[PDB]
């Protein structure tokens, strides 16, 4: 996250913060991620396309640092790595940018909820909000488009939603951002997400209900002008989240 501000799980206790085992014991982190049932995580294929091993993988909740084991937090494995079956990337542009882990605690359970752990609901159907609308987004992603680390603290932020027609004009990104696509963006280009908030919730608050509208995908820089964040749509896919969650 570029810019924002330093904050806790307490404020986002459906976040997922996703780790990968390497050969010889390293552990590194991959991805965000979100709680949206007890056993399940929703985050980005593109996060895990090129090691879709599931025992690679290692799942927090409850966690606010990168490396300190937050009071209350919990570890788990996943059971089940799910990715999208029509995922591509282009230059820019990531397709079908979604993925579902079913997580599973050592002795075969589920997430507990807690003050440190909840869920995130789903958006209904076709009701996504007016463009101008300030969302907020949560990660470990960098802090500058040029550092090579990420931050050791969870950090967030809010962008405001644009239009399709806007951010399909030729100095946004043309017919590269397509309807299954949310931009959302500074109107200064001073916040944004970046490398690492991959996979990660847009959140925003719809009819008083807090809501996980889209997952963060990709975009052209971190906080440059005409270039927005490109968020996968949450609501397109509530067909195929509903039949994978079964
Ligand atoms: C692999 O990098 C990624 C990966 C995912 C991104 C998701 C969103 C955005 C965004 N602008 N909201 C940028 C991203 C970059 C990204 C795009 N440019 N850069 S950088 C660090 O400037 O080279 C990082
Ligand atoms: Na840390």
């Amino acid at each position: 996250i570029i810019g924002g501000e330093f904050t806790t799980i307490e404020n986002q206790p459906w976040f997922a913060a996703i780790y990968r085992r390497h050969r010889g014991g390293s552990v590194t982190y991959v991805c965000g991620g979100s709680l949206i049932s007890p056993c399940w995580v929703i985050s980005a294929t593109h996060c895990f396309i090129d090691y879709p091993k599931k025992e690679d993988y290692i799942v927090y909740l409850g966690r606010s640092r990168l490396n300190s084991n937050t009071q209350g937090e919990m570890k788990f494995e996943v059971e089940n790595l799910i990715l999208h079956k029509d995922y591509s990337a282009d230059t820019l542009a990531h397709h079908n940018d979604i993925a579902l882990l079913k997580i599973r605690s050592k002795e075969g359970r589920c997430a507990q909820p807690s003050r440190t752990i909840q869920t995130i609901a789903l958006p209904s159907m076709y009701n996504d909000p007016q463009f101008g609308t300030s969302c907020e987004i949560t990660g470990f992603g960098k802090e500058q488009s040029t550092d090579y680390l990420y931050p050791e603290q969870l950090k967030m932020t809010v962008v405001k939603l644009i239009s399709h027609r806007e951010c399909q004009q030729p100095h946004y990104y043309g017919s590269e951002v397509t309807t299954k696509m949310l931009c959302a963006a500074d109107p200064q280009w001073k916040t944004d997400s970046c490398q690492g908030d991959s996979g990660g919730p847009l959140v925003c608050s719809l009819q008083g209900r807090m809501t996980l509208t889209g997952i963060v995908s990709w975009g052209r820089g971190c906080a440059l002008k005409d270039k927005p964040g490109v968020y996968t749509r949450v609501s397109h896919f509530l067909p195929w989240i509903r039949s994978h969650t079964k």
